[PDB]
């Protein structure tokens, strides 16, 4: 590529992200004052473990769907073969969500936007995975210190998804070329905005990998406790990406093929 193409890729990636960001940043900031009362927090704690899991699985699925749409709009993604598109999404969609949610996190009071209001870790105690919850909050606390702009999140999450090292890629060279151009765009934008200092503060890939593994592991614990809840009340896309043996569903293939 050349310089004019990279500048175009920067605006292309930032545009695809704005069209699929799920929640605009200003809308998330305007809600920061709206925090669950101590009686509303106790209500969430009084909910059953199985109800909190399906409510969280529903919100995770909604977020993942926007990441799929981000991928389809992402320059060069739909040119890859379908096997590679599915490998990249299965490996990275959750990782993109884990990065995106820092916008919905308030580092001042350590709360996240959940079901119309902001609440802390104590809101999710009924899940029975306090270690995973605190790892999630800590990860959002870390990214919040970086003070990401919307353009930086756009370019970073594009690279989280377009990773030529994902096992199972049939056209590794083709993903490499797309990843190299997206790297150039991200680094060129950081250079122009004088934000190259964030490169050393970005979390290691093994951290996002550890969070996704913690999610699958705690789901397997819950699935053992309430297998019918997962089969009957969890979204099909969620089961395809996280539940064994739930990969039998093909949701993503339909999501990608349409339009
Ligand atoms: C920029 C916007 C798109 C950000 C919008 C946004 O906030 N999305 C996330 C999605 C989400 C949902 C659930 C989790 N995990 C859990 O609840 C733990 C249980 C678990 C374990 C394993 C699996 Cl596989 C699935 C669930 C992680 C993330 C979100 O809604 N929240 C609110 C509550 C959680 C605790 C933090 C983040
Ligand atoms: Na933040």
């Amino acid at each position: 590529a050349s310089l004019t193409e990279i500048e175009h890729l920067v605006q292309s990636v930032c545009k695809s992200y704005r069209e699929t960001c799920q929640l605009r940043l200003e809308d998330l900031l305007r809600q920061r004052s709206n925090i669950f009362s101590r009686e509303e927090v106790t209500g969430y704690q009084r909910k059953s473990m199985w109800e909190m899991w399906e409510r969280c699985a529903h919100h995770l699925t909604e977020a993942i769907q926007y990441v799929v749409e981000f991928a389809k709009r992402l320059s060069g993604f739909m040119e890859l073969c379908q096997n590679d598109q599915i490998v990249l999404l299965k490996a990275g969609a959750m990782e993109v969500v884990l990065v995106r949610m820092c916008r919905a996190y308030n580092a001042d009071n350590r709360t996240v936007f959940f079901e119309g209001k902001y609440g802390g870790m104590e809101l999710f105690r009924a899940l029975g995975c306090s270690e995973l919850i605190s790892s999630i909050f800590d990860f959002s606390h870390s990214l919040s210190a970086l003070h990401f702009s919307e353009d930086e999140i756009a370019l970073y999450t594009a690279l989280v998804l377009i990773n030529a090292h994902r096992p199972g890629l049939q056209e590794k060279r083709k993903v490499e070329q797309l990843q190299y151009n997206l790297e150039l765009a991200f680094h060129h934008h950081l250079c122009k905005t004088h934000r190259q200092s964030i490169l050393a503060k970005l979390p290691p890939k093994g951290k996002l990998r550890s969070l996704c593994s913690q999610h699958v592991e705690r789901l397997q614990i819950f699935q053992h406790l309430h297998p019918i809840v997962v089969q009957a009340a969890f979204p099909p896309l969620y089961k395809e990406l996280f539940s064994g043996g739930g990969e039998k569903h093909k949701i993503l293939h339909r999501l990608l093929q349409d339009s």
